[PDB]
C-alpha cells in the first residue's frame, strides 16, 4: 500500500532532444490520472508536453516534437501522501532538474547504407552501416538513445529466445550503444567492414565500423536520436521503452490515463 516513484533523467543531467521525462513507480498505478495529477513539469522556454503510459508501473512525458536544444526542465512528482488508487500511497516526492544539450539526429537509411550523424543540422559523420538481414531486419522509426557499453555480450536469452532457435544469437561486441529495450544497438563489427556501406547481414543491429563505433559511443549521449529509414522490416513499437516518438502526438496527447 505504499509505492516509491523515481524520476529519469537524473537530476543535473544533460541529454539529448529526444528524452522523455520518466516516471517510474515500484507498484502498479490503479488510478493513472491520479498520478499525472500529481506530477508537474515546468520547462524553459515553455513548451506543451503531454503524459502517455508505457506500462502500468511508468508513464513518460514529452512535448509534440523533439525538444529544443538547451531547454532546462524541472519535475516535481508530488507524490508524498498521495492516493494514486485502491489504498496505494505515494511514499516520497521526487524533484528532478535536467537540461537539453546539443541537438544529435542520426539517420540510417537503406537506400544508402550510410548511418549519417548531424549535430545542430550539421553533418558531423558519415558511416557506412550494414543492417539487419532480411529475414531479421532493423525496424523503422525514431529510437531514443539510452545505455552504453564499451563491451557487451549480446544473447538473445536475455530477451527469452534461446540462442539455438531461429530468432536467436549470440554475440560478443565492442562500443555498443543501445536504441531499443529490445535488443538493437549500434556497434563495432570489424568482421563486417567489407559489406557496411553495401549489405545487411546483422540480426537487426546497426554494424559501423571500430573507429565509428567508438566515436558513436563517445559523442553520442542519452536521449540523441536515431532514426531508421527505407528498411524491409515495421516499425519500432511505440512501447519499446525506447520508441516513444513512434506514437503520433495526436495519439499521445489524447493519453491513457483511463486505459
Amino acid at each position: 500500500h505504499l509505492t516509491m516513484p523515481y524520476v529519469m533523467p537524473g537530476d543535473g543531467e544533460v541529454v539529448g532532444v529526444g528524452e522523455p521525462v520518466a516516471i517510474r513507480f515500484d507498484e502498479n498505478i490503479a488510478d493513472r490520472g491520479a498520478a499525472e495529477k500529481a506530477i508537474k513539469i515546468t520547462t524553459n522556454p515553455p513548451v506543451e508536453g503531454a503524459f502517455y503510459w508505457l506500462n502500468n508501473r511508468e508513464v513518460r512525458w514529452r512535448p509534440e516534437h523533439f525538444w529544443k536544444p538547451g531547454t532546462a526542465v524541472d519535475v516535481a512528482v508530488n507524490t508524498y501522501g498521495v492516493d494514486l488508487g485502491e489504498g496505494m500511497f505515494g511514499e516520497d516526492n521526487v524533484q528532478t532538474h535536467f537540461t537539453i544539450g546539443d541537438e544529435v539526429i542520426a539517420t540510417a537509411d537503406d537506400n544508402t547504407k550510410i548511418l549519417t550523424v548531424r549535430v545542430n543540422g550539421e553533418v558531423v559523420k558519415s558511416m557506412p552501416t550494414s543492417m539487419g538481414k532480411d529475414s531479421t531486419p532493423t525496424a523503422n522509426g525514431i529510437y531514443i538513445v539510452g545505455s552504453r557499453y564499451k563491451h557487451i555480450i549480446m544473447d538473445s536469452s536475455t530477451y527469452g529466445v534461446p540462442v539455438n532457435s531461429p530468432n536467436g544469437y549470440r554475440t560478443d561486441v565492442d562500443w555498443a550503444t543501445q536504441i531499443s529495450y529490445s535488443g538493437v544497438f549500434v556497434h563495432s563489427a570489424p568482421w563486417s567492414v567489407g559489406a557496411q556501406g553495401h549489405t545487411n547481414t546483422s540480426h537487426g543491429c546497426l554494424n559501423v565500423s571500430p573507429s565509428n563505433a567508438q566515436w558513436f559511443y563517445d559523442h553520442v549521449k542519452r536521449g540523441d536520436i536515431v532514426e531508421v529509414v527505407n528498411t524491409v522490416g515495421g516499425t519500432l513499437p511505440g512501447i519499446d521503452g525506447l520508441g516513444d516518438w513512434n506514437i503520433p502526438w495526436d495519439q499521445w496527447r489524447a493519453g491513457n490515463a483511463k486505459a
